[PDB]
């Protein structure tokens, strides 16, 4: 058969792109949310016109429990994984004073804890065929400061983190494993930040490139990293923000 | 007279840190998990250079037992100035043997607590007009150490949220830092299956020609706390003979 | 000028200079070569690229002087009338212990290695402007950000490079000109040779690369393919690195 | 008595940084290229701290006149302990107006310097049991400040060599590091075409709440060469008051 891919958080915004993107280029596509079931229909039912096969598996990843009855599913369904980008994120946005472990817990489960259960079990459906490729979304505010952001930075540092971890570890297996971070994207993700108009005015007015990233942007450096043209790049987070995090002021 | 905590300071870099804070004048808080003989020795110890200390059982991966601790610091002495970020415990495996419960423990000692302690310090801190903050960290935060994923994924988790409380807790006047050491002979090592090939790279390879020892580590939280480094904000200032420069 | 796109590389009569031009002809870009004495190498080169069904001019310019970068620089207008791609590749180097470096072997390797990158920047933006942009990638090594044993005047030139890279990044963006950079690890290449200690690096490059082999020119010439390919506009002042996860360990 | 050179020390960070040295019981070499008067005064200034104090003239961009300089220090005082690379010069232009003259001006003065003068220093230093030798650094080695090239690409070449220096001295008991600092109002900023957008800048987006100060870069040069720092090799520390961590 052909190659398949899993993109997590992929009925919207920057997943739902890759995952279109990936099925142009001839792989089977895993959908994943948790919510948002109808947007994940009709993701699914576009990319299904260009030929493809494609799965859709309601798993919060936030819960290891989801994720094995998800690969449960996808093994089931095709017998293999080649791709996998780990996309999906939440988050509460507010003071690091007001923080609750609810909160912490929420979103460290969700945005870190997710890409090691998922990788676990992508590496044993990669194995089958030799390998395959990991690549994880990450933003500016793992190693600068974003207003409100806290909860999410500090979850985008461990995923770095567990980039490099999974990067040297999985090597053995032939699963190249890497990441990239983007500055600001308008997506319905910047409707939770208090700041909206702020982050925008920001992105528009600062950024070196004289326009904000969009999620073609994003899309086109997952799929170069997953290309077998990226394959000696290993543990790297590629930042893919216009110029911005260069200057100062 | 000012106080000072140090998680995790019934031995190894926590234990000296105290003792070194009291050979400056602080009052001490000793907290400890399991190592209650260990953690009293250490109060005995800083006793005798003549500043109060309070002993706290409490296991930082709980925030519940996080509040009682600042509680009884609140009921003792009314007053923090310095929380030194320092217990980490972890689960030293390959990446695909690891479970749930691994990750959970891990990121609940070694970075969840020092969120909630933050927050709990500085509520005393700004009593008396600020504090300083300074957390443990190691090379494996950035680099890749082997069987350390718990544990090094999570000290990237600290220092990330070093950056974040530094900038929220400028305005309580409360300075923010890290320290991320080389390896250190300490009972620390013992987690480690491959503890000689840690001993042997870091005193062969080192430039220094020598290994890092707690002391080097303190020194650095001594100059971190001291008022002289009061513009140094969310750095995790690396002490490591050189040892990360190389790229063999 | 030449209705198809063009690109200079410099150093292109070996290594991995030429294999980024040869990449670039095989996409239909035309192509200057560029070496400062081999002249034979550089020829053949072109040759071969020719029978892609490109054009090839071959100039001889060591980077290291300004004036010879001009005198590059107005030969590519003149014979192409367009810049569109400036892959920074040339090097030299004197690898040497700290203490035994003179002021000759900075001004060198400094001269060949970082000011080029200045001079060229400035050159091809000029032609760049033409058809309203290019790309810029220079190329560096671990050696700038980490200690490579004897590099002390490659390493320090190749972060000069990486800092140029930035600020020419931020500077040319209003000329819509994209400028990257890629770091490799080592390669087994002609460059080796340099290095009193060629064995140490081969060997630790050999058993310690977490992917399982060593670097290749081709996994350099990939990325500099990504980076001016239209699917990296907005990764700007950023060095890729492109060695099989070595930097990421410690023991 | 031990002895300290630092490069520009006629005014400026450089000038406190050999006061404070002085201070703490160095004999000091003052060094200037041009601000004769000032570097006179500033000997005078540090001789009634009780200290013996050596003024070079040296433009510090020129190796030959390097050699001389420590020729004089190793005359004079035969000994060498602390050097602080300090001394910097550039050309503020936009990039496409910089001419081969800018380039080589402000590399020979900020980075060039710095070989040749750890060159010199190591054999002095090595003579005696060894030495700490310090850089002054910036964001923009590593950032983007406007109109900043030459002097951002000196520093980012000055950060890289401190790496190298750190492991090739280090079998010689050298310790080598580097601080690098936000924006300080001092006459340097004058150079600055956008002076008045840097002060604000960082009047407003520090998160400290102040601009950094003279005092707060001597305050960590201090603590890099005094024991207390022995471990921490080819770093480059960032005094900020946490400006950097910011985006917007
Ligand atoms: N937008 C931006 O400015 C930037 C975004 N990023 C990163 O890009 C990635 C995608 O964000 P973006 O496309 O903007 O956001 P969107 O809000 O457009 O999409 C988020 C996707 O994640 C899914 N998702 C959220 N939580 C879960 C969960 N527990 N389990 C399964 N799926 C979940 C959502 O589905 P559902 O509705 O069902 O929850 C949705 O499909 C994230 O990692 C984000 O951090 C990085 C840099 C900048
Ligand atoms: N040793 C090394 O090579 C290096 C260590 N580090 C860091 O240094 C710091 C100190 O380590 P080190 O001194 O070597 O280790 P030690 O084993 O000597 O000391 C660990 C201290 O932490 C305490 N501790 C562990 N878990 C908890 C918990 N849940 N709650 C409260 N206290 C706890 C221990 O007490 P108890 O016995 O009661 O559990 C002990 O007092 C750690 O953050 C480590 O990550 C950084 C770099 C290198
Ligand atoms: N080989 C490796 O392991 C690695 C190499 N790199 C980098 O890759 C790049 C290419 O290296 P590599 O292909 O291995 O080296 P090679 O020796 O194979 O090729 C170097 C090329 O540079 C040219 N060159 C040297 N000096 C000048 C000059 N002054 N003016 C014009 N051309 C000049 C040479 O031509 P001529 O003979 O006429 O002088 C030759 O064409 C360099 O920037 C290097 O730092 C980076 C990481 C690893
Ligand atoms: N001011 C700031 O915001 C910041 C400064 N820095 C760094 O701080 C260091 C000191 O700068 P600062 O104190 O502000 O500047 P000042 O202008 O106050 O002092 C500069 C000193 O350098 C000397 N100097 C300049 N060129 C030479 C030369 N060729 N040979 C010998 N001495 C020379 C000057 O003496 P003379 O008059 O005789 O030439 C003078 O004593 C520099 O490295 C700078 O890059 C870093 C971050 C921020
Ligand atoms: O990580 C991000 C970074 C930026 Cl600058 C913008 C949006 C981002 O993505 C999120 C932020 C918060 C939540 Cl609740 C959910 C998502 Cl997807
Ligand atoms: O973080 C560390 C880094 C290193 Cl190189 C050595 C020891 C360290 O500290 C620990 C490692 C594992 C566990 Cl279980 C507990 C501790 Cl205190
Ligand atoms: O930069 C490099 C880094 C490495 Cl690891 C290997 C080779 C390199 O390339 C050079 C090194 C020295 C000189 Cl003189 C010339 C060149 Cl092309
Ligand atoms: O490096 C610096 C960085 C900043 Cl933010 C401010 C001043 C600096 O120092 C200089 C800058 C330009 C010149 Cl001509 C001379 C010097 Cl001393």
């Amino acid at each position: 058969q052909n190659k398949c891919a899993l993109v997590t958080g992929s009925s919207r915004g920057v997943g739902k792109a890759a995952a279109i993107r990936l099925a142009e280029n001839g792989y089977n596509i895993v959908i994943n949310y948790a919510r948002s079931k109808k947007a994940a229909l009709e993701t699914a039912e576009e990319i299904e016109k260009l030929g493809v096969k494609v799965l859709v598996v309601k798993a919060n990843v936030g819960q290891p429990a989801k994720i094995k009855e998800m690969f449960q599913q996808i093994d089931e369904t095709f017998g293999r994984l080649d791709v996998f980008v780990n996309n999906a994120a939440s988050g509460v946005l507010r003071p690091v004073m007001e923080l609750e472990e609810t909160h912490w817990d929420w979103t460290m489960n969700i945005n870190a804890k997710a890409l090691l259960f998922c990788a676990q079990e992508a590496a044993k459906l990669m194995e089958k065929n030799g390998g395959g490729h990991i690549v994880s979304i990450s933003s500016l505010g793992s190693i600068r400061y974003l207003e409100n952001y806290t909860t999410v930075g500090v979850s985008k540092a461990a995923l770095e983190a567990l980039t490099r971890y999974l990067a040297v570890e999985l090597s053995p297996k032939q699963i190249i494993v890497n990441a990239v971070s983007g500055g600001a994207i308008d997506t319905d993700a910047l409707k939770h930040f208090p700041n909206r108009e702020d982050l925008l005015e920001d992105a528009r007015q600062n950024t070196p490139a004289g326009r904000m990233v969009e999620i073609k942007d994003m899309v086109d450096t997952v799929e170069f990293l997953v290309s077998s043209k990226a394959d000696m790049i290993r543990g790297q987070t590629i930042i893919v923000d216009g110029g911005r995090s260069l200057l100062v002021l």
